[PDB]
């Protein structure tokens, strides 16, 4: 239902990571989010599709 929720949460810290973050690390029922203050960029994208992806069902 709402699972990738929790790593968005996650890219909340990869936002940060940006500058306040560093280094963010999750477990989800599929892939896995763990990185640091270098492809965080292109992460945020992939945590961005993540982000979007939230709440599906609600």
């Amino acid at each position: 239902m709402t699972r990738q929720e929790e790593l968005a949460a996650a890219r909340a810290a990869l936002h940060d990571l940006m500058t306040g973050k560093r280094v963010a690390t999750v477990q989800k029922d599929g892939r896995r989010v763990e990185f640091t203050a270098t492809s965080v960029s292109d992460l945020k994208k992939y945590i961005a599709e993540l982000e979007v992806q939230t709440g599906m069902t609600q």
